[PDB]
């Protein structure tokens, strides 16, 4: 079916299928040879593939993911794309494995008990935001629009680096979306600016769920009538004033993810 790219083909005989971690399926795995320097050394990866009831438009999907992502090209701050298994057997696309889960757990597992000092410093809670600012401005460079950027989907390694999930997906969590993409369909690189506003407030609520009470049916009516959360408790001026920039009802007048990396280094660079 599938060509052979030199490029990126693995040999399946030394990628060692593991423990599912959601079900098309993941699965962790023990690849040797990721690094062709030490070919002997054994690395954890994470393996997409399909189920055995999977139509030909689901292998037409994963076939998309693998090609967007080779195209994209590697980050400090993405999940990147390892290697393929295409020949004499299933579809397997291999990705780095965040050690650390997605970035929601990762902060609401770091809550402290009541009103007593979280292990993460407001340093680190910047350094977060800034880290997950340099992936989407690396995916804008490369043309990539997310269309569902949350905390949910940014991973965090065993060094605490911030990686962007499921950024090559084919084409519902609307307390995500800007105005322009609940209303009218159109998902664009600022759209992604709105939603890395409630991601910044997911960060300094350590993985709150946004709008609480409010019920989806009262949110559009909110936005319209120019409502927006509240500053978190304990987050400066300053941070609350960018997810506010972020969330501005005309596109155009959001900052851009370069100016989100701007700002943030400025904070960083202050302390
Ligand atoms: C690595 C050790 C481990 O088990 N990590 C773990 C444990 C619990 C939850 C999570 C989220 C993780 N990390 C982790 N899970 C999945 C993952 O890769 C998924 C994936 C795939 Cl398979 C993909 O295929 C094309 C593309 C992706 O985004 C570009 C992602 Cl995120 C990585 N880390």
């Amino acid at each position: 079916d599938l060509p052979l790219d030199p490029l990126w083909e693995f040999p399946r005989d030394r990628l060692v299928l593991g423990k599912p971690l959601g079900e098309g399926q993941v699965v962790r795995a023990e690849a040797f040879g990721m690094d062709p320097a030490r070919p002997d050394q054994a690395s954890t990866v994470a393996v997409k593939m399909l189920k055995d009831n999977a139509s030909d438009k689901d292998l037409a999907d994963l076939v998309s993911e693998m090609e967007v992502m080779k195209l994209i090209g590697r980050h400090k701050n993405i999940i990147n794309l390892l290697g393929v298994c295409t020949q004499e057997g299933p579809l397997y696309v291999i990705v780095e494995c965040a050690a650390k889960g997605n970035l929601r757990e990762f902060l609401r597992a770091r809550r402290p008990p009541g009103s007593s000092e979280g292990p993460l410093s407001f340093p680190v809670l910047v350094s977060c935001a800034y880290q997950v600012a340099r992936g989407m401005q690396y995916l804008e460079s490369r043309k990539c629009i997310h269309r569902d950027l949350a905390a949910r989907n940014v991973l965090v390694t065993e060094d605490n680096v911030m990686k962007i999930a499921d950024f090559g997906l084919a084409r519902l969590p609307v307390k995500w979306m800007a105005p322009e993409a609940l209303f009218d369909r159109v998902y664009t690189h600022q759209s992604d600016v709105w939603s890395f506003g409630i991601l910044l407030w997911e960060i300094f609520t350590l993985g709150g769920s946004p709008y609480p009470g409010i019920p989806v049916e009262e949110l559009f009516s909110l936005l319209r009538e120019g409502h927006r959360m509240d500053r978190p408790p304990h987050c400066p001026p300053e941070l609350y004033g960018l997810m506010r920039e972020c969330w501005h009802a005309a596109p155009s007048q959001r900052p851009t993810f370069k100016q989100l990396v701007e700002a943030l280094d400025k904070v960083l660079l202050a302390v």
